[PDB]
């Protein structure tokens, strides 16, 4: 009843979870699925409640009647004074980055090149970053651009995942979840800076908190920041310090989506679970936090101060913004109004 049902993709976020469904007292249970779409469609029949989701999929969820609830929030210089809760979000930066060494490589130079990818349908992974790339090549063979990638979630026998290395077995090759080794914004980048790729499209946050001693995971130890560059849209290069005047697109925050008819009662359950579990909750360091996850990113992203309120009570169009749906609605006429299932 006042109990929720969240949505997990993948082994490690189903494990994460139901250690907050223990901490929770079964206020929060959990359902399980292999990718984000499948956790959609739990939530669409009503056999899991709520998940957290990239804008891309918002996108997607929303097409099918499912609502934004709270986004996801995380720190500020400006609106401090206001309370995490209710502050507006900022929308974070989509970035394209590079290794210094790899001289000459450009935005205008990408062709042919490898590139590393979150996973296909999501926001800076994919749908920006392709979405600039059918606009300036006249096409829609985005599959053909890239020699080889690593796209979790397209085809396993083609290009865009030759690149992609499954777990640690081998099994579960380009899979949209993290059992891909190379899946998401952490992923994505560890393709990049063990060199499988050339590029790594992600947000501006993951090259900060995974350079210069801020990981200590085996692969990030001795990554420093100065060695790596962003790709600026102008054909010029920048240090990953100038991503306000560098960067694809500002793209809107991961929010918790639910199904409109559930929404009230996500929100509330969702308010009282941080006010346990959240930044400063009373039981996060000493027993569980809903916001960690040793670098990476399940459930919710880990640099997330908050979930916030909306305002504006926003439907999944005024939440995306006018600017990104049309993106997204003409890279999609690539691969008509209806939900995807
Ligand atoms: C599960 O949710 C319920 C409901 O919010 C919590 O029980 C409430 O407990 C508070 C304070 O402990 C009481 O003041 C309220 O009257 C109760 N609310 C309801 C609707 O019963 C309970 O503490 C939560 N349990 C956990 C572990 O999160
Ligand atoms: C790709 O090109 C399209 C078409 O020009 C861009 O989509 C349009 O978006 C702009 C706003 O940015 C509107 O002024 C146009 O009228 C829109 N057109 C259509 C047909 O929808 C799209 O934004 C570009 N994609 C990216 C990622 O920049
Ligand atoms: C790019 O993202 C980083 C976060 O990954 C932003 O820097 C953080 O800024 C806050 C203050 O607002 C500090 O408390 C953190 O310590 C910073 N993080 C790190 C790891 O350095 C940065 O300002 C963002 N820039 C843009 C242009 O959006
Ligand atoms: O997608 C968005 C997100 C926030 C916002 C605030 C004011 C006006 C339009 C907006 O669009
Ligand atoms: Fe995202
Ligand atoms: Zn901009
Ligand atoms: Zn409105």
């Amino acid at each position: 009843y006042t109990r929720v049902v969240w949505c997990a993709v993948g082994p490690e976020e189903q494990k994460k979870c139901q250690q907050w469904s223990q901490q929770s007292g079964q206020n929060v249970t959990c359902a399980t699925a292999s990718t984000t779409d499948d956790c959609i469609v739990l939530v669409l029949k009503g056999e899991a409640d709520a998940l957290n989701l990239d804008g891309g999929y918002i996108y997607t969820a929303g097409k099918c009647g499912l609502v934004p609830v709270l986004a996801e929030n995380r720190k500020s210089s400006k609106h401090s004074s206001l309370d995490c809760v209710l502050r507006p979000t900022e929308g974070y930066l989509a970035v394209a980055v590079v290794k210094k060494a790899n001289e000459g490589l450009t935005w205008n130079s990408l062709k042919d090149k490898k590139s590393c990818h979150t996973a296909v349908d999501r926001t800076a992974g994919w749908n920006i970053p392709m979405g600039l790339i059918v606009n300036q090549t006249g096409s829609c063979a985005f599959d053909e651009f890239f020699s080889q990638s690593c796209a979790p979630g397209a085809d396993p026998k083609s290009r865009l995942c030759a690149l992609c290395a499954g777990d640690d077995q081998g099994l579960d090759k380009c899979v949209p979840n993290s059992k891909e080794k190379y899946y998401g914004y952490t992923g994505a980048f560890r393709c990049l800076a063990e060199d499988v790729g050339d590029v790594a499209f992600v947000k501006n946050d993951t090259v900060w908190e995974n350079t210069n001693g801020e990981s200590t995971a085996d692969w990030a130890k001795n990554l420093k920041r100065e060695d790596f560059r962003l790709l600026c849209l102008d054909g010029t290069r920048k240090p990953v310090t100038e991503a306000q005047s560098c960067h694809l697109a500002v793209a809107p925050n991961h929010a918790v989506v639910s199904r409109s008819d559930r929404a009230a009662h996500v929100e509330q359950v969702l308010l009282h679970q941080q006010a346990l579990f959240g930044k400063n909750g009373k039981n996060c360091p000493d027993k569980f936090c809903l916001f960690k996850s040793e670098t990476k990113n399940l459930l919710f992203n880990d640099n997330t101060e908050c979930l916030a309120k909306l305002g504006g009570r926003p439907t999944y169009e005024e939440y995306l913004g006018t600017e990104y749906v049309t993106a997204i609605a003409n890279l999609k006429k690539c691969s008509l109004e209806a939900c995807a299932f």
